[PDB]
């Protein structure tokens, strides 16, 4: 199956999954310079005060952390989205060292690491439904540089010793995911894709523009991870990111002047 390896990573996924060579593929290069300020874009409404962490998983590919998506507890609308998204989950992509990690670039610039905090439409009732629909899903994406520790991530990082292989998941209840993001909610948005299989074109993309600060020992610790299960032989999870994809025929609209 699919991966991040020689043999099973990215320029191999088009055989199991076609619409990896599709119209509306994520990531993409962010030129800066092309994007165009949209005044009619909203400012984005991030409502977490009331969000429910669950569990935190090693899926083989990331960790993801899970949340109640049962009510509006922790919803985005506003920005570029009519209606109300749904947060279900958070993960990262990250490199195995600090010049690459990122799926999205920003004049072909890679950061260490890339936050995916994925949300659904709630108009189509569960996650599995929002896939099929184009405007299903909104993925918040936010930059991670080195340099100072985010205290915010600390707890996400002191975890990762319990679910150090494919498959283990610990409780992880009553994390605050507002503690993740940066001072500035300007973005750039886009519409694209999953950017891992199934690929689905299902995703209004929105990036921050200002990335958040980690330390070199929180982004040392998403390195200690392992692709590999239990009693099997260890491969670091490191360089779990999706290269930029051709942009198409897709402006990329900026909030900010
Ligand atoms: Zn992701």
């Amino acid at each position: 199956h699919w991966g991040y390896g020689k043999h099973n990573g990215p320029e191999h996924w088009h055989k199991d999954f076609p619409i990896a060579k599709g119209e509306r593929q994520s990531p993409v290069d962010i030129d800066t310079h092309t994007a165009k300020y949209d005044p009619s874009l909203k400012p984005l409404s991030v409502s977490y005060d009331q969000a429910t962490s669950l569990r935190i998983l090693n899926n083989g590919h990331a960790f993801n952390v899970e949340f109640d998506d049962s009510q509006d507890k922790a919803v985005l609308k506003g920005g570029p989205l009519d209606g109300t998204y749904r947060l279900i989950q958070f993960h990262f992509h990250w490199g195995s060292l600090d010049g690459q990690g990122s799926e999205h670039t920003v004049d072909k610039k890679k950061y260490a690491a890339e936050l995916h905090l994925v949300h659904w439409n709630t108009k189509y009732g569960d996650f599995g439904k929002a896939v099929q629909q184009p405007d299903g899903l909104a993925v918040l994406g936010i930059f991670l540089k080195v340099g100072s520790a985010k205290p915010g991530l600390q707890k996400v990082v002191d975890v990762l010793d319990s679910i150090k292989t494919k498959g283990k998941s610990a409780d992880f209840t009553n994390f605050d995911p507002r503690g993740l993001l940066p001072e500035s909610l300007d973005y750039w948005t886009y519409p694209g894709s999953l950017t891992t299989p199934p690929l689905l074109e299902c995703v209004t993309w929105i990036v921050l523009k200002e990335p958040i600060s980690v330390s070199s020992e929180q982004v040392l610790k998403f390195r200690k991870l392992n692709f590999n299960g239990e009693g099997e032989p260890e491969e670091l999870m490191v360089d779990n990111w999706r290269p930029a994809q051709p942009l198409k025929n897709r402006q990329i609209k900026a909030s900010f002047k």
